[PDB]
């Protein structure tokens, strides 16, 4: 949502997430075609939380995942990427929650959003719920 802390995030068009620059018939098209190439894969979106104060910005959104790794293994690989210490507070959030050892490829079936694209928000903090 555009909604942080009180605020109304108002942002230039690039700079909105990706389901607000891409439409939903250009997202589940891109998915369906990826799917067909790629059936071992999960098609995944990783953002910067909108109201991350701390960690620095992923440079890629789209990410194609072999559907056998698991969620911590994920995890590892972007703390990798953003040069993260093991100190350094990092959760990866499907639909608000925290990433675990179950299959990308099981998570996907049962979280993936109606576009066929799985998202995903990454933060220094959970958030409460």
């Amino acid at each position: 949502e555009d909604e942080v802390d009180g605020w109304l995030i108002i942002d230039m068009p690039s700079d909105r997430p990706f389901k607000q620059r891409r439409s939903f018939a250009d997202r589940c098209k891109e998915v369906q075609q990826i799917r067909d190439q790629h059936p071992s894969k999960i098609p995944v979106i990783i953002e910067r939380y909108k109201g991350e104060k701390q960690l620095p910005v992923l440079d890629k959104t789209k990410f194609l995942v072999p559907d056998h790794v698991n969620m911590s293994e994920l995890v590892k690989i972007i703390r990798r990427r953003l040069q993260l210490n093991p100190t350094q507070a990092f959760f990866l959030l499907v639909n608000q929650h925290s990433m675990v050892s179950t299959p990308i490829a099981d998570i996907y079936e049962q979280e993936k959003d109606e576009d066929g694209f799985l998202y995903m928000v990454y933060a220094s903090q959970e958030t409460f719920g």
